[PDB]
């Protein structure tokens, strides 16, 4: 049948792509092709328009198994072909050995690093229960598309997923269709030996339904049915169990040896004449496989056709919804949105950075409706609920509402991390955000680096930064955790001092279109400093105190700048004329100018640099740096800055030896180099 | 009666350390203290010999409930006092906010981030079925101990949690027994609003054992019957329901109030009344309780004093199994164990630095039994099997045997760090390793920083380090994650350049007592250098080219050393020349003495860095830095370091820049601070 012969030129496409590489993986793609022929033949999408608001996502969570999901996108005619495939694994390709969303088009997220792509899943379903929450109405499906996501072995053994199976389930995500690649194999072998869980059994203690597929390597009318059922039940997340032989049809299926390494030639061979297709052959693509793929496209492309006939309707039917929708699909913010963030004085008390923070959501969240974010279980702590909103829960539960704003993640940062990353693929502009403590950042690293490989404007609102959050000690005081995040390429780590660097920051991560932002936030009162504006912190680094004839500057962020400040007056005391520099974010500064960067760090003159955490990174910036390069300690945070001397007598001390180091010296700006 | 007594003292210590600290958690500690009182006088344990191999361990998951803890290591005469108690959270003290097992006698390990404890546990219990399989013998119980672990709702919400879970059930481990608080609140309030999953069902599709006890609050009674049932079933582990009232007899009991701060005054007056305490009294210890108790531990004692007979006996019946034990109880490796160590020649084959892991591992793991390890669903990648071992595995499977050394840990890589750091927990000079690709050790960032602040001698074999791994492509390449590590303190992660260094990797790694290791090891095949040897690759850093009139010295690890000699030939034919300075381990390299780090990077000459990931922290060594600052690319590995310019030539160019950059200047070592 013309199925059969898709199935057929899919699995030959990805193993031919498998070959050309001689790299990558053949085995998940054999078993799959079934399961992704029938998926796709039930989804809603357009090859020529990949941003359709309403198409149903893919989600490969398998990322490995790429050639599979790079095979239908070709079959399908996006923009990529077979010859794309003919580069599988090559460098510049737009077909690289896992999915990434800035370079293949259809692939909505970054998969690979196992667990990652379920959790996206949950997350693109989360953001469209509460799109569509927002904007339908009677007669205005507006939004009422699906998330189809392949996973395996791998990703059911990763924690974030169970963390994310575990809230989707509490949250009833009835669009979310998950399949398991039910192959019983995995790098070290049969899966007996490490993996013998009752998967089904758990899925059931989280909430979801279960359809069984029992035999996957042929039974897509099961496999279409299953999809089906799943539809009917609309307040659980389905979990489709395909079993499948991994590298169904190789002399190797059922094997380890097939997952990961090319196919030997004469097992090529063997396969297509199995399926009708010519051994001599690469690449096949029959036409009437072509002609099947062409006429669901036209479809859909009718169905698209309709729902912006269905927009254009809802625009005159409700004006306000449909301006608002509109702007949210061009990927703009309201006009002069960022007139509602908070600015203050040094007149103004001193107040703890997670404390502005909440005042800023608080101004921001009534203005801006695509904002919307949650907390890993801190919500009290971090400060991340405005008041009067209510929680993004299913009705049934009676805790919140899809239409609600703010989400409880519970004790899950890995996951909230790779759902905050699936709301912002979902697209119309979700600006998301979620609080931990900035120490827990570091359980969620795996799905943090994705946002910054991908792309995605996510915010990590990552409260009780250092040493000044006293007595809960050690195991929770960040050392590494900026160091780490700054040496990523691609996130932007706001470090605020006072109020108005808050808001500074909060403008830098709301208006982001492809970088991620993590604001390191206090839990202690810091004051309003002489000198700072959203203005100057918007460039990232800025002059604080200008001195014209200074024997040092002194460069700071978040809490130590009111610190460098006081060191100043010590050292005035002692003869020694300071200038002082606020750096709330590191990437931001490097973006501006030379001529702007050399203003701030010019040559002629020592630099020091004062953070209660990691020095690395700071020579960029400095000449010496003042740090704290051991682990903290637990009691009131006052007497553990004492104790490590981030005191402005401390400062001042290590000031003075630093201009006393240079004298006779000739120095230039950190900012020089030899390349 | 006298137990009725205990736990109300246990409560009130708690509450008080809470009231005196004015910070810290009550709730735990008051719902928890009737199973403490009921696991502790269960548990086989002396406070004069925290070491004993046989104990029963006890692990606080839900560390943040330490006042619980303290309570009763001070009410059991540990070396922890009511003095200690009255400084909880206080600077410098005893009674820190989480444990700490360097500075709290009797907390087997550090805990506090949710959801370690528990795979803390898991690791201890594995290591103890590992040993009693390797020493035990008829009439010769050396090992039959228990692992007794309490965790709350936050834990079982981190995913990491699952992933030991899931490896326990299926590893059969009879010896743990976990105890869930199961009180339905967390900071964010009820779990209704994130924490909805049947938890039992779940540990059931694990393989786990469940015993349920409705009235925690009271039924001490029933909650030594669950340890009895536990005990009974060899072939699971066992999660013990424990239904509690947060914060039971306080009058905001039930509430997420008493989680986490101090209880009224008026409150603490009302419980100590209502207990038969005088309410005006703190830090109350009953003698009849102290008697009580000292009973316990005095047969306790009896029990060791015993043991200790056992093993005597233990040594003339098995001379060479005893004196093995023995040299193990002392901390001692086997004499001479390093002449195992594999040694090359500049004439020898070029390798890959996985594969010398895999020979020195063949070499060393037949000499030193204390050495076992696993990897994360990479045995075939990482190499870190020995042909001829047996993996551990529970014997009813067929599939390996408690003796065995090697650990299919499945895709797990968070659980398997935690898991690790309670295997070198468990004692007995246990020297255990991970494998994973460099890039997926991030997962597991939240166990490692603990690895680092317990000192535990756990060692990852993090491979496939770089851009030399190729077409998995930018999702698998690391580019941050030296850096991060290397700015936590206390990790020692090496980088080996050839078959010399990858050995003083190793006898780094098995001689630690006290500092956690990362080895960071290639895909791809690299020389044999001239001039590398155990002996001074044992320095972390040292000269590998020695050039009295250099006009720079190049530093660099790994792979890139290779690429530094090579560059040195350039050079030569542009007039320039070079040393070249190789860089293993800078953690070790820090620690020798000032002038041996001078003799390396000395004053007068310009210093580069080449190392093909993030140049934060390479400051420390070198004037200019070439590194890799932005993700990498899919691709064959030769390819990528050419487009990145990692070749003679472009390692050249960038030296003769700096050569340049540096003439009429005066340079000192980057050594040099001003303070
Ligand atoms: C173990 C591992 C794989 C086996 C998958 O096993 P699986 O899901 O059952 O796949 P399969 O049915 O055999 O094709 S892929 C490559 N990888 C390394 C790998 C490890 N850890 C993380 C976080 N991401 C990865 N990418
Ligand atoms: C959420 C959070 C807690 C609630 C526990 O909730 P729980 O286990 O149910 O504890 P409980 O019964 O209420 O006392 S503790 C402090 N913490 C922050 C916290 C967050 N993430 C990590 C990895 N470790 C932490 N330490
Ligand atoms: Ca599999
Ligand atoms: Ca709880």
């Amino acid at each position: 049948s013309v199925d059969q012969k898709a199935i057929s030129t899919i699995r030959l496409l990805a193993v031919d792509a498998v070959a050309a590489a001689n790299s990558g993986h053949p085995g998940a793609p054999l078993g799959l092709a079934p399961a992704a022929h029938a998926v796709f033949k039930k989804m809603r999408f357009n090859p020529k328009d990949t941003k359709w608001i309403n198409r149903d996502r893919f989600v490969l969570s398998n990322g490995h198994a790429c050639a599979l999901l790079y095979s239908m996108l070709v079959l399908y005619g996006y923009d990529l072909t077979v010859e794309d495939l003919k580069k599988f694994r090559q460098l510049g390709s737009k077909t690289p050995g896992h999915p990434e969303n800035t370079d293949v088009p259809g692939a909505e997220v970054t998969t690979g690093p196992l667990g990652q792509g379920i959790c996206n899943g949950v997350g693109i379903a989360l953001a469209q229960a509460q799109f569509a929450a927002t904007y339908n109405k009677p007669d205005f499906p507006i939004s009422d598309s699906y998330t189809y996501v392949f996973l395996g072995d791998g990703c059911l053994m990763e924690g974030v997923s169970s963390e994310a199976s575990s809230l989707a389930g509490h949250l009833q995500l009835g669009n979310l269709i998950a399949f398991w690649d039910d192959n019983k194999i995995s790098i070290d072998g049969s899966t007996e030996v490490a993996f013998t869980e009752d998967v089904i059994a758990r899925y059931k203690s989280y909430g979801w339904h279960i359809v069984e597929v029992s035999d996957a390597d042929t039974d897509i009318t099961a496999i279409a049915a299953a999809i089906d059922e799943a539809k009917k039940v609309t307040n659980k997340p389905t979990l489709v169990r395909l079993t499948t032989t991994i590298g169904f049809g190789s002399l190797a299926q059922g094997t380890h040896g097939v997952h990961g390494a090319p196919l030997k030639a004469d097992d090529i061979k063997q396969l297509k004449t199995k399926w009708g297709f010519n051994p001599e052959e690469s690449f096949a693509v029959p036409a009437e496989v072509t002609a099947s793929y062409n006429e669901h496209v036209a479809e859909n492309q009718k169905i698209q056709q309709q729902w912006n006939e269905l927009f254009a309707a809802y625009k005159q039917k409700y004006p306000e919804l449909g301006a608002e929708l509109q702007r949210r699909l061009d990927g703009k913010l309201p006009e002069n949105w960022d007139k509602a963030l908070p600015v203050y004085t040094p007149a103004d008390a001193a107040v703890a950075t997670r404390k502005l923070s909440e005042i800023v959501l608080s101004k921001i969240i009534p203005e801006v409706p695509e904002i919307i974010g949650g907390s890993a279980d801190l919500t009290p702590s971090n400060l991340t609920k405005a008041k009067g909103t209510v929680d993004f829960q299913p009705a049934a539960t009676g805790l919140g509402d899809y239409s609600g704003r703010y989400i409880r993640y519970g004790v899950r940062e890995h996951a909230m991390g790779a759902i905050m990353n699936g709301i912002a693929a979902f697209g119309a502009n979700y600006k998301n955000y979620g609080g931990t403590f900035l120490n827990f950042v570091s359980y969620a690293a795996g799905a943090v680096r994705l946002s910054a490989l991908s792309e995605f404007p996510i915010t990590w609102v990552a409260t009780h930064d250092s040493i000044g959050l006293g007595e809960d000690g050690p195991t929770h005081q960040p050392i590494e955790t900026l160091a780490h995040f700054r040496a990523t390429p691609n996130i932007s780590v706001w470090r605020p001092a006072d109020g108005n660097e808050t808001s500074a920051a909060y403008k830098s991560a709301i208006e982001s279109t492809h970088t991620p932002h993590i604001l390191a936030l206090t839990r202690q009162n810091l004051p309003q400093l002489e000198g700072s504006s959203i203005e100057k912190a918007s460039k990232g680094g800025y002059t604080l105190v200008q001195q014209d004839k200074a024997d040092i500057i002194i460069v700071a962020t978040g809490s130590e700048v009111s610190l460098a400040v006081d060191a100043l007056k010590v050292l005035e005391g002692q003869g020694i004329k300071a200038g002082v520099v606020s750096l709330p974010d590191q990437l931001t500064f490097d973006k501006q100018s030379e001529e702007y960067k050399l203003s701030v760090l010019p040559d002629g003159v020592p630099i020091l640099s004062v953070e209660v955490m990691s020095t690395f990174g700071w020579s960029k910036y400095s000449h010496q740096q003042f740090g704290l390069n051991r682990f903290g300690a637990s009691g009131k945070a006052p007497e553990i800055f004492k104790l490590f001397e981030f005191t402005p007598e401390g400062v001042a001390e290590r000031a003075a030896k630093t201009v006393a180091f240079y004298k006779g010296k000739d120095v230039v700006s950190p900012l020089r180099s030899a390349f």
